[PDB]
């Protein structure tokens, strides 16, 4: 059984559509693992028990998930209202946001915007930013974001996972540099 497939479904439950799987989240995003298990089994994940859900969280390379006795939440990525307490640590001076080349004109006009999610997501990993952009297209641009530019105008940059940070919005003036990574047809 591929952890990655169960993880993609679990993330959708914990970020976007918990009710579709019989789950109610707390205001801090916490689901009862027992409810997640039942909803998955009803959707055809006939082998899944608490052990497997807990394992998805423990083995996740990014720290997408958090566990405590009986419960699991996503640390970030939500489109439904939750308040997730940040992890300790200060943000680095530069963070990355991966996107597509086609989005650059509107990002330069309106800033990096949260879209359907509660926050803009930034990473300390250039390679992760590239993979994030590649979810949307083959011609990717990575924006280098000046974190002190965000902070000094009152935009808190919160650590959600070891490498993933959230902010309400990134003003275009805080984009320090644009790096391109391209796939597919050579230009
Ligand atoms: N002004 C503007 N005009 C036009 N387009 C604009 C724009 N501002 C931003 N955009 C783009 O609008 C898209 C929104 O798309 P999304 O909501 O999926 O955001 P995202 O791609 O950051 O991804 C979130 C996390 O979700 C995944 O995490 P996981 O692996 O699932 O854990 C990822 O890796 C991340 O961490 C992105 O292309 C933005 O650049
Ligand atoms: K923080």
């Amino acid at each position: 059984h591929m952890r990655v497939r169960l993880s993609k479904t679990l993330a959708g439950i914990l970020r976007h559509h918990p009710g579709r799987y019989g789950v109610r989240l707390t205001r801090e995003g916490w689901a009862r693992v027992s409810e997640v298990v039942e909803g998955l089994r009803k959707a055809g994940w006939s082998w899944v028990e608490e052990w497997h859900i807990v394992g998805v969280a423990l083995h996740d390379p990014k720290g997408r998930y958090e566990l405590r006795n009986g419960e699991i939440r996503a640390r970030y990525g939500h489109s439904i209202p939750v308040n997730v307490e940040p992890l300790p640590g200060e943000p680095p001076p530069i963070l990355y946001h991966g996107t597509t080349e086609e989005a650059l004109p509107l990002i330069m006009e309106r800033g990096i915007m949260r879209g359907r999610r509660l926050k803009v997501h930034l990473t300390s990993s250039l390679e992760d930013a590239v993979s994030t952009g590649r979810r949307h297209g083959n011609l990717v641009a990575v924006l280098l974001v000046d974190v002190e530019c965000l902070r000094r105008r009152g935009l808190k940059v919160e650590r959600m996972s070891k490498t993933v940070y959230t902010v309400d919005w990134v003003p275009p003036e805080c984009i320090a540099e644009v790096r391109r990574e391209s796939l597919g047809r050579s230009l």
